[PDB]
């Protein structure tokens, strides 16, 4: 739609476990 969340979610996605 916009595209930053399209880049956000991923980015929540990896930095959401780095750790574990």
């Amino acid at each position: 739609v916009l595209f930053g969340a399209i880049a956000g979610f991923i980015e929540n996605g990896w930095e959401g476990m780095i750790d574990g």
